[PDB]
């Protein structure tokens, strides 16, 4: 349920585009809010995409307030996230990152994605712009209720699992590492032929043992490719040695 009425809502300021729109705003006129307003072109999907991020909860995932299904556009009453989307603040902060602070950043992404694969919800668009950035560098992954980081089951047979959430995990870590950089950059059919041939390269601030766990994800089988609860104390591993 969780259904707000427009009048407890305030449009502040628009922050994000594309989509649909993403605006700053207050609830009840007292707490800070991300109004996620729906694009004229489904209203359904959209509303039934919170109902499942509502029960699912995890330090390291994005909360919703509730929904405003009253006028039209409707829109989601989200957390406000202080420092916006992942791929923005690592091109932004770009030369100020340590390699501690980018493992620390994968190792959020991975402890939400182990409570996800838990619970057999599948993010079908795992990347760095659907991951936001809060209070003291915390990262929540967002939307979980675009060939770059689809694996070769997605690309060609449209099959979607926990594994292939891996696959976009991989290419996550090399979005961190490299301080917010396009993954192939090269259109979707040419990027088909470069996987399939047997990937990206071996960015500045990962080591060698950071690009090991990487190509794990990018295996061509989804069995050979660990699990997220497998992946992070793996990459825990890293962080202690
Ligand atoms: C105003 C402060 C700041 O510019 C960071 C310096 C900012 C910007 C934000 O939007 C970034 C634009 N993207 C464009 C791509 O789609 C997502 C939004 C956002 C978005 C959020 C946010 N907080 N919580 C949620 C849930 C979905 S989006 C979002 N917090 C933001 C903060």
């Amino acid at each position: 349920g969780s259904v707000i009425d427009p009048s407890e809502l305030t449009f502040v300021q628009e922050i994000g585009s594309g989509q649909g729109l993403v605006h700053l705003g207050y609830w009840l006129n007292k707490d800070k809010v991300a109004i996620k307003t729906i694009r004229e072109g489904s209203e359904e999907d959209f509303i039934e995409e919170a109902e499942v991020m509502m029960k699912l909860s995890h330090p390291k995932l994005v909360q919703l307030y509730g929904v405003c299904l009253e006028q039209a556009p409707i829109c989601l009453v989200f957390e406000f996230m202080e420092h916006g989307c992942l791929s923005d603040y690592l091109r932004t902060q770009r030369g100020l990152f340590a390699a501690e602070t980018l493992l620390g950043m994968c190792l959020d992404v991975c402890e939400g994605m182990a409570y996800l694969e838990e619970a057999c919800v599948i993010h079908r668009d795992l990347a760095a712009r659907n991951c936001l950035v809060g209070e003291n560098q915390v990262i929540k992954v967002s939307d979980f209720g675009p060939v770059k980081w689809a694996s070769p089951e997605v690309f060609s047979f449209s099959r979607y699992s926990s594994k292939s959430d891996v696959w976009s995990f991989g290419v996550l870590m090399w979005e961190v590492f490299s301080e917010g950089k396009i993954p192939y950059e090269r259109s979707n059919s040419e990027v088909v032929e470069d996987i399939s041939t047997g990937r990206l390269y071996k960015p500045r601030l990962a080591s060698t043992h950071v690009y090991q766990i990487m190509n794990h994800c990018w295996k061509e089988r989804p069995e050979d490719r660990p699990a997220f609860s497998r992946l992070l104390r793996q990459l825990a591993e890293i962080a202690e040695s």
